C-alpha cells in the first residue's frame, strides 16, 4: 500500500441510483418504470421483496445530505428517474412535483458545498415507452433526446457534471439477452440493437448539450461504462488474447465507437463468423459516426471484480448464438485471492474477491488503448450480507482506492473516486440480499434509520488525510482472530453436560401428592400454544431411567436438571413435605451416580407453587424465608449426593416475563415496579440460600452453589462512544441486574441502574424509586455469595443509544437503548435467536473482567431445529459456539469449567409449546411411551466429548 497523497483537486465521492434507493414508486404522480414491473414478479428477485419504499431517500434528503457532510465527500453521484419527470416518457407529462424533488436535492447539495454528479438513465426506463418497444425501437433515440433536453434546461444552471447512460452493457445484455434485469427480455438478436440505440441516444444527448447548453452552462457530459478486469488463465497466447477479447466485447463495445468512431473490428468479425452476414452488428451511418465519435468529456467507469479468461471455442454448441458464444471463451473465479464473505466457511465458490490490482490494470488499459481520456471511477464497492463492522468493505475500499493512486502515478488521468454506495438499497435483482452502503439502513423500521458502518469511519478519515496514514493502513473493524477456527482440546478438568427442566420433561403434575405450579395454572388457563400443557410432557416422572441411558449414550460427565418445588412441598411450606417427591429425586440422583454421571440440580427454575403465588409470590418478601426453607429441605435430603447446586435459572425471565409484561407465569403485567420487586427478592433469596449452604452444609458435603443468569452479548451497533456506553448499559441492566450484587464486589446494583431508574422515577412523580435499595447489612450478605457463575447464552444483539426523556415506568424503557440484529447472523426457528458464535467469547471475557475472574459454567447453549433427525443447524451451532468457548479458555484464559447443551431431548418450550424442538433427542409426543430417538447432533456431541475438543 502507498502512503502518497491524492492529486490536489481529486474528487472523493459516493454514489446511489434512483430505483434501488428512492422509494415513493408512485408518490406525487410518478409513472411506473420497467423495474417496478420487473420486481413485481418474485422469481426475478433474490429473496423476494420490492423497492416500493426501500431506503426512502425521497423523504430523507435533509438526513442524507447530513451524512454526505459527515463523510466529507466533494461530490455526490445520483440518478434522475425518467418516469418521475415524465410519467409516460414524453415531455407532455412533465410532473412538477418530480421536478421539485430533484431541485430540492440539488439546492441542498450546493448549499453544503457538494458537487452534483447527475445520471440521466440508470435503467429507470418508463413502462409506457417499453410498452411501445423500448430501446429496441428507433423512436427511443428521440424519447431520450427530449428527456435529456428537459433536464439540461431545468437543472443545468446548477448541475455541471452529467452522465447520459449508466452501464449500457447491463441494459442491453442483462436486460434483453439473459433476462436477469428489467425488462426481462430473452432474445439474443435484440441485445446488439439495444446497445446500438443506447449509443445513439447518448450521442443525441451529447449533441443537444454542446449546441444548446454548453456555452452558457459550462458543464461536462460523459458516459459511464462497466468493466471487469480479465487476467489470462495461462501465459499461452491463446488465453492472453481471450482475455483481451473479453475486454473488447465488454468495454470496447461502447468505448471504441466513442473514441475511434466504430465498433471494434475484432467484435464485428466474430459476430458475423458465428451468426451470418445478415445478423452482424448494426452498421453506423456516416452521420451516426459523426454524432458518436468524440461525444464525451470524460469516461465513467464502474468496476467490481476480476475473473480468469481462457480460450474455449466450444463454450456453446449447435450454433447457439449469443453474446458469450460469439467470444469463444470461458470465465472462472480466481480463488487465489482473499474471499470477502462474513466468515471463512461461508460460500467457498464466492466471486467477491479482494483484487484491487484489477482496477489498476483496467485504468492503465483504458488510458493506453483509448487515448488517455479523463476518467472518473463512478462506482466501486463491495456487496455484503450487511454487517456494520465491515472489515471486508474496509479492506476493499482501502485496496481499490489505493490502486487508483497507482494508476495516477502510471499516467492515468483519474480525477474522482465514487464509492458504491452511500446507503443500503434494493440491489436490482439481488433485492435486499445484498448490502453495499457506507451506511446501513434498517429496512424493518418505517423511518428507515441510517447508521454508519465501519467503512464510513474509514472513508471519512481517508478523505481527511487525502490518502492513507499509518493508522489507516493497519485499521481493523474487529480483531483479526474473531473468526479463526482453533484446533485444540479442552483442559483435563472440563466437564460436558446437557440440561432439562422439571416442568418441561417430568409430567405427572398431580400424581403422588404433588402440588400445582404457577405453570400448571398458566397451562390450564390456555396460555400456551394450542392449549398444550406440561401435564405429561416427556413423562420423565416415569421414564427417568430412559433419560439415564440416553445420558450414558452421549457420554456426558454431568446432567443438569431442576427440582419441582411443588413436588417436594405441596404448598411450598415444610408443612406439606411430600416424601414421594423426595423419593422421585432420590431415584434420579442414584441412577445418575450408578452410571457415573454428576448430578447438577437447579433449585428453582420457573415453577413456583401456586400456594405461594397466592400470598404474593416473589413480590411478597417472605419468599426469602420460604425459599430458604425449601433450599434447606433440598440440602438435607439431597446434599449428601448432589455437589453442584444452582439457586435460580434465568432470574431475568422470572422477573420481567413473569411479573413485567406477563407473557410467562404467573402472568402479571406491571412493567414499571414488579420486575424490580421480584428481582430484589431473588437476589436476597439466593444470598440466604448460599450462606445456609456454607454455614451448615459445605463442611460435610463439599459442594458448590451458583446462580444461572441468561444474557445475550451486547455489541455496539456503531463505533461511537455513545453506542459503546449503550452496549455496556444493556449488559448491566440484564446481566448486572443480578450479577453485580453477587459477583462485582459492592453487593449492590450497577451504578448505571441506580442513577437511571432514580432519575426517571423522580420525573414520573414517584415518592420512591422503582428500584429498591439494599441495606448495608444486605449488601454485605450479597458480597461473594457464590462459588461459581453460570451463564445461559444463545444469541447476541447490536445495541445503540436511544434517549427516552418521556418514557413511562417500564424496565425496558428505563435503559435508553435500542436493539437490532446483524443481517449476517443466520436465522433459527426462533425469531429472537440468531447464530453468532463469537458472542459467547466476548460475553465470557466481559464476565471475567467484571466479576473477579470467577469459575464459570455455561448452563445452557443451543438452538431450535426441525423435527427430522438430520439437524445440521444444531451441529453447525454447536461446532462453532463450543469452538468459541474453547477460544475463551485457551486464547483468553477465562475459567470456564463446563458446557451444558440445551437440551437433552425435545420438551415443552414454555409458551411455544412442543412446536420448538430443542433437543439432541427427538421425542414423539403422540406416543404414550414418549419414545426418544437420537438425532445427528447426539452423535456429533458424543464424538466431541470423546475428542475432548477439535483435533487436526
Ligand atoms: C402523456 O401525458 C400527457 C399529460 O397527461 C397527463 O399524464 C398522463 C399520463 C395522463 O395521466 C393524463 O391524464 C394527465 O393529464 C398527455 O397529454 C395530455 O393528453 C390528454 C388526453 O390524453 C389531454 O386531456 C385532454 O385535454 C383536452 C383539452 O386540452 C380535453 O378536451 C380532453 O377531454 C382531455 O381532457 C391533456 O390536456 C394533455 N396534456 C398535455 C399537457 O399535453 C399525453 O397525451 C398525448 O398528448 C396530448 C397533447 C394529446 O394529443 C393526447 O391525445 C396524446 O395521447 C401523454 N402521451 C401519451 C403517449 O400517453
Ligand atoms: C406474604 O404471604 C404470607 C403468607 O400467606 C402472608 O402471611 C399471611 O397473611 C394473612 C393475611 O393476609 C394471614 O391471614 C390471617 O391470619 C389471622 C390469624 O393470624 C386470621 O385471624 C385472619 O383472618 C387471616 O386469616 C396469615 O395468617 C399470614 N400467614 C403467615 C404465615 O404469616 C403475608 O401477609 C402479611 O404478613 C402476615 C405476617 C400478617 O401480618 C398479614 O396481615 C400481612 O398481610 C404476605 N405479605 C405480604 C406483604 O403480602
Ligand atoms: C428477437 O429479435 C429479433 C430482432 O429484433 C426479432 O426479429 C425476433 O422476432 C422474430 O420475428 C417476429 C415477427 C416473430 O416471428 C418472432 O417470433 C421472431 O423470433 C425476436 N424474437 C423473439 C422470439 O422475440
Amino acid at each position: 500500500l502507498l502512503t502518497d497523497k491524492f492529486p490536489a483537486n481529486f474528487t472523493f465521492g459516493v454514489s446511489t441510483s434512483a430505483f434501488p434507493t428512492e422509494g415513493a414508486w408512485d408518490a406525487d404522480g410518478k409513472g411506473p418504470s420497467i423495474w417496478d414491473t420487473f420486481t413485481s414478479d418474485s422469481s426475478h428477485v433474490t429473496g423476494g421483496g420490492d423497492a416500493k419504499q426501500s431506503a426512502d431517500t425521497y423523504n430523507h434528503v435533509d438526513d442524507d445530505v447530513t451524512l454526505l457532510k459527515d463523510l466529507g465527500v466533494s461530490s455526490y453521484k445520483f440518478s434522475i428517474s425518467w418516469p418521475r419527470i415524465f410519467p409516460n416518457g414524453t415531455k407532455e407529462s412533465v410532473n412538477q412535483k418530480g421536478v421539485n424533488f430533484y431541485n430540492t436535492l440539488i439546492d441542498k447539495l450546493l448549499a453544503n458545498q457538494i458537487t452534483p454528479f447527475v445520471s440521466l438513465y440508470y435503467w429507470d426506463l418508463p413502462q409506457d415507452l417499453q410498452d411501445k418497444g423500448g430501446w429496441s425501437k428507433d423512436e427511443s433515440v428521440a424519447w431520450f433526446g427530449d428527456y435529456a433536453d428537459f433536464c439540461f434546461k431545468t437543472f443545468g444552471n446548477r448541475v455541471k457534471r452529467w452522465v447520459t447512460i449508466d452501464d449500457p452493457f447491463s441494459v442491453a445484455y442483462k436486460g434483453h439477452e439473459t433476462g436477469e434485469q428489467a425488462p426481462g427480455v430473452k432474445n439474443v438478436s435484440v441485445t446488439y440493437k439495444v446497445g446500438h440505440n443506447l449509443l445513439l441516444a447518448h450521442a443525441e444527448a451529447y449533441r443537444i448539450y454542446k449546441d444548446n447548453y454548453r456555452t452558457v452552462q459550462k458543464g461536462e457530459v460523459g458516459i459511464s461504462l462497466s468493466s471487469e478486469w480479465y487476467v489470462p488463465k495461462t501465459t499461452g497466447v491463446s488465453d492472453v488474447m481471450a482475455a483481451r477479447r473479453a475486454m473488447t466485447f465488454r468495454l470496447g463495445w461502447f468505448l471504441e465507437p466513442l473514441v475511434k468512431g466504430d465498433y471494434p473490428l475484432l467484435m464485428q468479425q466474430r459476430v458475423v463468423a458465428a451468426r451470418g452476414t445478415a445478423n452482424g452488428l448494426p452498421q453506423f451511418s456516416a452521420g451516426d459516426k459523426l454524432k458518436v465519435k468524440d461525444s464525451y468529456d470524460f469516461i465513467g467507469l464502474s468496476h467490481f471484480t476480476s475473473r480468469l479468461v481462457s480460450e474455449d471455442a466450444g463454450v456453446c454448441s449447435g450454433a447457439t448464438v449469443g453474446f458469450f458464444c460469439d467470444q469463444g471463451l470461458k470465465m472462472e473465479t480466481d480463488l487465489s485471492y482473499p474471499k470477502l464473505e462474513y466468515r471463512p466457511e461461508v460460500n467457498p465458490t464466492s466471486e467477491r474477491r479482494l483484487m484491487g490490482f484489477g482496477l489498476l490494470e483496467l485504468l492503465k488499459h483504458v488510458t493506453s488503448d483509448y487515448n488517455k481520456p479523463v476518467i472518473y471511477v463512478t462506482e466501486n464497492g463491495l456487496s455484503s450480507c450487511g454487517t456494520l463492522q465491515d472489515q471486508n468493505r474496509v479492506e476493499y475500499l482501502r485496496e481499490y482506492s489505493n490502486n487508483v493512486l497507482a494508476a495516477i502515478k502510471a499516467g492515468g488521468d483519474v480525477r474522482g473516486f465514487f464509492v458504491w454506495s452511500l446507503l443500503d438499497g434494493f440491489d436490482w435483482s439481488l433485492g435486499y440480499t445484498s448490502k453495499s452502503g457506507l451506511y446501513y439502513v434498517d429496512m424493518g423500521r418505517g423511518e428507515r434509520p441510517r447508521f454508519p458502518r465501519s467503512s464510513a469511519t474509514f472513508y471519512k478519515k481517508m478523505i481527511a488525510n487525502n490518502g492513507l496514514t499509518d493508522e489507516l493502513v493497519t485499521y481493523r473493524a474487529y480483531p483479526a482472530d474473531r473468526d479463526v477456527f482453533l484446533y485444540d482440546t479442552f483442559p483435563s478438568d472440563f466437564m460436558f453436560g446437557v440440561a432439562t427442566s422439571a416442568y418441561q420433561i417430568e409430567g405427572a403434575w398431580n400424581l403422588d401428592g404433588k402440588g400445582p405450579s404457577i405453570w400448571d395454572t398458566f397451562a390450564h388457563n390456555n396460555r400456551l400454544a394450542s392449549g398444550q400443557t406440561g401435564d405429561v410432557a416427556c413423562d420423565s416422572y416415569h421414564l427417568y431411567m430412559e433419560d439415564v441411558r440416553m445420558l450414558q449414550h452421549l457420554g456426558v460427565n454431568f446432567y443438569r436438571f431442576s427440582i419441582a418445588w411443588s413436588r417436594v412441598m405441596a404448598d411450598g411450606t415444610p408443612a406439606t413435605t411430600n416424601q414421594a417427591g423426595i423419593d422421585y429425586y432420590n431415584k434420579l440422583i442414584d441412577a445418575l451416580l450408578a452410571a457415573g454421571i454428576t448430578p447438577v440440580v437447579t433449585l428453582y427454575h420457573w415453577d413456583l407453587p401456586q400456594a405461594l403465588e397466592n400470598d404474593g409470590g416473589w413480590k411478597n418478601d417472605s419468599v426469602v424465608d420460604q425459599f430458604e426453607a425449601y433450599a434447606r429441605l433440598c440440602f438435607e435430603q439431597f446434599g449428601d449426593r448432589v455437589k453442584y447446586w444452582i439457586t435460580f435459572n434465568e432470574a431475568f425471565v422470572v422477573s420481567w416475563l413473569g411479573y413485567g409484561i406477563g407473557i410467562f407465569a404467573p402472568g402479571i403485567y406491571d412493567p414499571g415496579t414488579s420486575p424490580y420487586m421480584v428481582a430484589h427478592n431473588i437476589i436476597r433469596s439466593h444470598s440466604r440460600a448460599y450462606h445456609l449452604y456454607s454455614n451448615n452444609f459445605q463442611a460435610k458435603y463439599k459442594g458448590k452453589v451458583g446462580i444461572t443468569l441468561d444474557i445475550e452479548w451486547k455489541e455496539p451497533l456503531t463505533d461511537s462512544s455513545e453506542d459503546a456506553a449503550a452496549a455496556d448499559r444493556a449488559m448491566q441492566f440484564k446481566l448486572g441486574w443480578f450479577a453485580n450484587a453477587i459477583f462485582a464486589g459492592s453487593g449492590d446494583y450497577p451504578q448505571v441502574m441506580r442513577q437511571l431508574v432514580d432519575e426517571k422515577s423522580k420525573r414520573q412523580g414517584l415518592a420512591k424509586s422503582r428500584l429498591p435499595s439494599f441495606t448495608q447489612a444486605e449488601k454485605n450478605l450479597n458480597k461473594g455469595a457464590y462459588d461459581f457463575l453460570a451463564l445461559n447464552h444463545y444469541t447476541t444483539n447490536p445495541v445503540n443509544n436511544q434517549p427516552r426523556p418521556n418514557s413511562q415506568p417500564n424496565y425496558e424503557q428505563d435503559q435508553n437503548i435500542d436493539t437490532r440484529y446483524d443481517p449476517c447472523w443466520p436465522d433459527t426457528d426462533a425469531s429472537w435467536l440468531k447464530v453468532n458464535p463469537w458472542g459467547i467469547r466476548k460475553l465470557l471475557r466481559w464476565a471475567r473482567d467484571h466479576y473477579h475472574n470467577p469459575e464459570i459454567i455455561i448452563s445452557e447453549s443451543g438452538r431450535p431445529d426441525g423435527e427430522d433427525l438430520t439437524d445440521d443447524g444444531r451441529i453447525y451451532y454447536y461446532k462453532y459456539y463450543i469452538n468459541e468457548l474453547l477460544k475463551a479458555i485457551k486464547l483468553d484464559g477465562v475459567r470456564v469449567k463446563g458446557y451444558t447443551a440445551w437440551s437433552l431431548m425435545d420438551n415443552l418450550e414454555w409458551t411455544s409449546g412442543y412446536y420448538a424442538k430443542f433437543g439432541l433427542y427427538h421425542v414423539d409426543f403422540n406416543s404414550p411411551n414418549r419414545t426418544r430417538t437420537p438425532r445427528t447432533s447426539a452423535t456429533f456431541y458424543q464424538q466431541l466429548i470423546k475428542d475432548r475438543g477439535f483435533p487436526k
